[PDB]
């Protein structure tokens, strides 16, 4: 019997008959087909983490315009509660060269409702920002954030991170007056096996996302339940499953909300993928 | 990870809108399937009408949960086949057990539509009684050989090389009498990668041929005679183990041929029945 190689989370995948271009892939992001996805919770129900539309849209990027290309203005909706299936539709349309406008969208019965919104772009030529010494990074940064205590303290907001999305081991900080965390992540060891089809795993994102909440200028205005809202620009320069750092940059942190750039990072300092303009609220 | 696909029919969704309605978009270019360039009309690849039927054979049971059959298959639109051939396919459910098939290409910027049906699932069919393969070949004593008929067919333009030869004779009475009982098997070489299909179009295709070796059809219907629609087409069971076809001929003219078909195994059990098969010229040029 014949097979196609599928997407982990974007599933089966087709081009519409009809012009212009457009994409339409039905996947499905229920905790049957991937039990991992029970690990991420809020207010204990099992919600999609926006990383895993940050994948999506990643995703997409080559299928629809030939290229790794990057994701603008990556914006999420209302929160997705998860069931056994959560069937998600994911559509691409070519508005025009080097540019498509992409979506996410499920079903409650009888009613459409949209999970994310944002733009494909595969012709910008962007420059893979310079790497970094991790020991010079780690040497800055002398102050040690527990990743089990990072936990726990999201855990007194209501978010839980179970196993799958406990990536974080540890974050580094200097003081307020620094933006900067340097953060030790690495995915999951049952999941190392399932990494292969992802330009970044969401479980092994979301654990850098949480990374930036360690930062005491971010634990200083104490805001309470921060979730990643958006991503402004989202770049994958090569496979991303030697990360094991994720060096985070505050943009801007007050009442709100919180802004911060990210760059994914091997063991070597290379920069595998960037995350800027990450956006959390409440 | 993967997933298993129809060989034809390829990646399959479900769209998000009511009513419910699927689209698959395949490939039947002659790269993917080299076996499609054994079909050929005026020395060009064409897509059989024998895979529009395997098509919707086979989209019954994921649209409306059994195999089911299909009605009303209309193909009309001769397709010329390229490396690649990108098909699509819908279904759109208008009823508990009703839904509207189709089938569409692009040349250009242009939608051609190659195939109409209607799939069914809540037809409450018995499969007909088998026969015994003996007393079918006793009441047809007269053999049609295979070559022989398809170097017939070569004078019309139709060329049928290796995965289209599986027709190995025809047995007929007179013209007098409306049966052909035919030996058709699936040649050898496509028996491995015969998996997912609920009838190989080459095996349909061979089946359809045979009711071109009846005396009635050979004295009346000169012309090219391809394929145009079948009224009811039903898979009983597998049809890997086919090997013969007993044909019945419901009418016959100058310009065409309507049959009923059944597929069956070497015990005579029926396997697949195709009612209302219309032969004609169709759209030669
Ligand atoms: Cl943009
Ligand atoms: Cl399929
Ligand atoms: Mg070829």
């Amino acid at each position: 019997v014949p097979s196609v190689s599928v997407h982990p989370l974007l599933g089966s995948h087709v081009v519409l008959p009809q012009e212009p271009e457009e994409h339409l892939w039905q996947g499905d992001v229920g905790t049957e087909a991937h039990p991992w996805l029970s690990d991420h919770r809020v207010h204990q129900v099992a919600v999609l983490p926006g990383a895993a539309y940050c994948e999506m849209a990643l995703a997409a990027v080559t299928p629809v315009l030939g290229d790794t290309g990057e994701v603008h203005d990556l914006k999420f909706h209302d929160m997705l509660l998860l069931d056994d299936a959560t069937p998600v539709w994911v559509s691409a349309a070519v508005t025009a060269p080097g540019t498509a406008e992409f979506g996410v969208e499920t079903h409650q019965s009888g009613d459409r409702t949209q999970r994310a919104t944002a733009v494909l772009r595969g012709d910008v030529d962007a420059e893979r920002p310079a790497a970094h010494s991790i020991d010079a990074l780690l040497a800055a940064h002398p102050n040690r954030v527990d990743g089990d205590e990072l936990r726990a303290g999201f855990g007194t907001v209501g978010i839980g991170h179970g196993a799958a999305f406990a990536g974080l081991s540890e974050a580094y900080v200097a003081t307020a007056a620094e933006p900067t965390v340097v953060a030790a992540v690495a995915l999951p060891g049952p999941l190392r096996s399932g990494q292969r089809g992802y330009t970044v795993h969401p479980a092994l994102l979301d654990a850098c996302f949480q990374s930036v909440i360690a930062h005491p200028e971010v634990q200083n205005i104490a805001s309470g339940m921060l979730l990643p809202l958006g991503v402004r620009r989202l770049r994958a320069y090569g496979s991303t499953r030697n990360v094991r750092y994720c060096l985070s940059r505050i943009v801007k942190a007050d009442s709100f909300g919180v802004e911060a750039d990210l760059e994914l990072l091997d063991a070597d300092g290379t920069v595998l993928l960037s995350a800027m303009g990450l956006q959390l609220g409440t």
